[PDB]
């Protein structure tokens, strides 16, 4: 509009430089990062889980999977998956989307649910179908299959789409929070760091747990912050307790 | 400009669906917002003060209250606004709005502070004059008032203008740390979240002290990095330390 | 465009009020911070790194320069600069900068560091030249120099130019993280808050350990979630493991 422009100086004047052509998708990514900053007013909420219990359930599920030989590993992120699934049941308002003009809000009643994984070609976001409605076993699978087709490329353009919500879990490689960009025209993406043996007040003295530190951006034009902060509560609640799983 | 429109979706190749139309009130917002997040380039700053002490004194305080039958609930947020007030007064370019062409800062020497408050449709923020000027009790007691007033929607414009600087305390429904968007024409914004007791080095040992996380989102044309920092430790060290309340 | 325009108020309508006009830095600090920030979608990392040892080692190091005699204090951020510096090595996609039309990626086989210093007019980054070839030592007393220099006012236009990366430690003043804005042409920055013995989890025990806490901001266009994560992991595992030197 009215703004300073890009700023034009020579490298070579410091020294050696290398100039490269972006891939046409890197060029894609950038262009709808470049829409999505500039239209979503982002919040960023931070919070941490304990998942003691959780990983103990995983690992006693894996376990079970193992004796009777089922070929099926159940990752952490399933969980996560499954405790986004039913607050987006609980807060419909995070399962939507805002007109182009901003004026209307669509409400969607189906629940999908997008899961950052890395290939090599940087990280890509499949869409995993009715997470609402799939066991814990049925979306490791999936997890499990979308996996190898993921670092293979081997991917199609109708597996990523349809999402309502986006997953990023970059924990592996590290971060202790980060605050990421939500993925338009969703209006909410939760981020997932490394966990951590942490000092937790039971009230008596400090107790070792195993905490999940999460974040969530979200579109301040659709969520207020009261409403940002019920929501990764209640993630947090879900997770802290795998009373869900008994359905 | 020249980039890439709002994606276009059949949402219904996925499944049932329901179009709505925003409330009057939601477009407005949203559109404040939208301006606030491009003409403002924000950075936050994040902290967790020592609230221990500060504890005790309020619940000692409103017990007191109570013995006189004073008819006032002291809150934790009276607090923050007074030791908002306080930083504001120390760092007066805090208190300010930058013009339109950003040439221009307007120092003001009143103190007012929005504060934010739940209604039926969502957040809103009323604003308390001359916080500066004023006592726990006197707060507190406008506070029980005007919450009640915003929660039955009955909030006057004049209640909604003259603010200096914004207060918004979530930490009752959760989060560690938040990072909020600032209100213009305002320069920074104060984030509160859920209070903790976590274990503190002493020197010697680690002893379990409540800790209050707080944030600060601030317009970074007229603040730079280092008075953001010397402003929020301001704030912690007047929260943590009950002397420099009274 | 089709948006609000900045609020029109009078605010002497509530009290006493004082116009003043904006230097001519100032101005031109914001209107560069404006359009960084509409032109870069931002994402912010967050760390914490154990330097219990490399603060022993530091110390250690200050004492002996001192009974010689030497005039040099070795600050942390002496260190963050040569694993920041390290990291532009192994990860080279940092070391670079995007064009104006978002196409092109120019490359740089060049280390240069801008680290932010306080002055009597505010916050100032001046550029320090080959990061990656320079000792602790050395930068030690460079970063003295151009502290003083800058504190008085006295930077030349080159002592400021041709910065990679730029480091920000105002862990001095306070906050336990932030989320500092890219410097462009850069494409990431690193923030520094101020560090805290923390208990830490060794497999049977919490022992007292001395936590700097670290934020990565940068250009999502050319840095990945993933990249980030790694990128800040290495600056993490080199500060801790000081060995690796």
């Amino acid at each position: 509009p009215g703004m300073l422009p890009w700023p034009k100086v020579d490298f070579s004047k410091f020294g050696e430089i290398e100039e490269v052509e972006l891939g046409r998708i890197q060029k894609i990514s950038g262009a709808n990062l470049s829409r999505n900053w500039v239209m979503i007013p982002h919040v960023t909420h931070f919070d941490k889980t304990d998942i003691t219990e959780l990983e103990a359930f995983r690992k006693q599920q894996n376990e079970e999977a193992a004796k009777r030989k089922l070929d099926v590993k159940i990752t952490p992120v399933v969980f996560i998956m499954k405790a986004v699934a039913a607050a987006l049941e609980q807060m419909p308002r995070f399962n939507s989307s805002l007109s182009e003009d901003g004026q209307r809000l669509t409400l969607k009643k189906y629940i999908n649910i997008g899961v950052a994984v890395d290939t090599p070609n940087g990280l890509v976001v499949p869409v995993f179908k009715d997470v609402n409605k799939k066991g814990i076993i049925e979306l490791s699978r999936e997890l499990m299959t979308i996996s190898k087709k993921a670092r293979d490329g081997k991917l199609t353009a109708g597996e990523m789409q349809g999402g309502c919500f986006t997953i990023s879990s970059i924990g592996g490689l590290g971060t202790t929070h980060f605050a990421p960009i939500v993925n338009a025209p969703e209006v909410a993406i939760l981020g997932v760091s490394k966990s951590a043996m942490e000092p937790v007040w039971n009230g008596k003295e400090f107790v070792p747990r195993l905490m999940l530190p999460i974040s969530l951006s979200f579109d301040h034009r659709v969520i207020d912050g009261a409403d940002g902060a019920r929501f990764i509560t209640i993630i947090n609640n879900t997770l802290s307790d795998i009373r869900r799983l008994v359905m």
